[PDB]
């Protein structure tokens, strides 16, 4: 069914954002949704590299760092870099073979490829500060606490995925496989690509900024200055990307782009808000794991998980969700010099 | 059997190109095959923006060309944004899945970016010659000459996704579907990726140069000198893209990357090297299309189907296969220094 080139003459500005005729003929000139192109344009005026910021300081902070310390700023980087190799790839993997509209078929592209290029920051960083970068990268894969964001995180993904292959190969109603009982849904289908886009959107837009907020802690006590510049062009960039999943959302939720999403939106408003609940939670056992063997001036245990839950908030009301915690001011307003 | 984030600590350094463990971490102090990540360095160093080329001088050429040179440049021009619009999305969704290392995984990414920056230099062209657009956009769609290079141009990419679906979602061995008969095999489905990496090798490196050399004789007339400096900027991006398929290809052939492709590269030489025919007269057919109401001064049907063996001949050879045509001199030099 899908086609890396539909042949038909189709009206673009009337197809859906997704599950409609693929993309065939890539023009820029007309959009259905304005924001997506000018997204594109943000974020391919914000290109930058990571070796144009000198982190040669860092290794002397990093040393100079006492070993509880060391074990804050190595385990946040450690979760970015998890982080980020899941969003270089899976925006392309996932959400292109959906996508029926030129506008957004670019931005998921350009989104994906500003994600490689946080990725090579953080080998940037990583290469510039330890004497053998192998311990840091394989520690990714084989930390138990790393491992509990991770396989959720991507669970969305894949399922996603695999779905679609039964899609893509089938069409809806019930089909025997080996004989396995297959039944593909379209509403299951979409019902699983809004919950990845909820996920996601929570990815960047709470978790992120946790992280965000752990690495300006050093750079508030001048330390680790160079990591810290380049996560200024990290999170410059990361607010494009959750203000596309954002309009991705809303658009999806009111029946604008698909009437059945809407209907398919409120049937899950549930389980969205849960999700949402489920990752702040995580983050907040995740401070116990850095504050672990001790706590820094300007960052502990309390205050991150109340930039948690005051971060959380903000990004649920963007998204029409109830707010899950109490309404409270920013517990460390300095991180908005950095943002 | 996908997964956007395997949880096994792999050694990404012996995992092959494809159908290995799909990537977890994305790391950049080592590579297995560092022309990928020079790719990358190379890529990201020439970064442009269509719209800082000065492309409003080309509208008062293109109204005084007469109307067989307006046919010649716009029917170039439509095939080039067709071309790329398929290369915009195709390496991502048919690539991307089966890639097992990461310098790999992020230059097809990066490949694949660059191509949505061709796209969008061909709207931003369009939009400044033409009064409507969107009748330039329509007939890439149903132009029966261009459907023709375009549907099977995209068969090779889709052989390859459909069959991709099949092997994550069941794995080798006979499969029984609603009573069909499927029979998924790896050897089969590597097969169609070998072919499919030669046909994208064609495109790029023969397809694409075919319409240089088109756009080119107008900048040598001093004719759409806008044009011409963006194509300049894609061609140079365009000898990155071809050297990557290049490298891939030589690296499976050679068998010191996964020892079955050798035997596979081998079973398959004769479907690779009539592939490479079929595009060659594809595109002198095309030339006959081109032409079809006249020629302008330094390039007219012979010459560039001059151009076209003597570009096949240079552009097999460096993937190991026979040479098909006469071996002859560049029948126009002028291009080399657009290039
Ligand atoms: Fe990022
Ligand atoms: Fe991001
Ligand atoms: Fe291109
Ligand atoms: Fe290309």
């Amino acid at each position: 069914a899908y086609t890396t080139f539909s042949q038909t003459k189709n009206d673009q500005l009337k197809e859906p954002m997704f599950f409609g005729q693929p993309v065939n003929v890539a023009r820029y000139d007309q959009q259905k949704y304005d924001i997506f192109e000018k997204l594109i344009e943000k974020q391919l005026s914000f290109f930058w590299r990571p070796e144009e910021v000198d982190v040669s300081r860092d290794r002397i902070d990093y040393q100079a760092l006492p070993e509880h310390e060391k074990h804050i700023f190595i385990s946040n980087l450690k979760y970015q870099t998890l982080l980020d190799s899941i969003q270089g790839r899976s925006p392309n993997v996932a959400l292109l073979p959906l996508i029926s509209i030129p506008e957004l078929e670019t931005w998921v592209e350009t989104w994906a490829f500003s994600e490689t290029i946080h990725s090579r920051s953080y080998t940037h960083i990583i290469r510039n500060i330890v004497n053998d970068p192998s311990v840091v990268f394989d520690d990714i894969v084989t930390n138990e606490q790393i491992q509990k964001r991770a396989e959720g995180i991507s669970s969305y993904y894949d399922e996603l995925i695999e779905m679609t292959s039964y899609w893509h190969l089938l069409g809806e109603g019930t089909h025997t496989v080996n004989g396995k009982t297959v039944t593909v849904s379209l509403r299951e289908l979409k019902k699983k690509l809004y919950l990845c886009l909820m996920s996601v959107n929570a990815l960047e837009a709470i978790r992120f900024y946790v992280s965000f907020a752990c690495s300006f802690a050093f750079a508030e006590r001048e330390l680790m200055e160079g990591n810290a510049k380049i996560i200024r062009l990290i999170a410059r960039d990361e607010a494009l990307h959750l203000t596309g999943t954002q309009h991705m959302l809303n658009l999806l939720r009111s029946g604008a782009d698909d009437p059945e999403m809407a209907e398919i939106a409120e049937e899950c408003k549930q389980e969205c808000y849960d999700l949402f609940v489920q990752a702040a939670q995580q983050e907040k056992d995740w401070a116990d794991y850095l504050f672990r063997d001790g706590s820094m001036i300007g960052l502990n245990k309390d205050i991150l998980c109340q930039y948690v839950e005051y971060i959380t908030n903000i990004r649920m009301q963007a998204v029409g969700l109830d707010l899950p915690f109490q309404t409270r001011s920013n517990p460390i307003p300095w991180i908005n010099t950095w943002l």
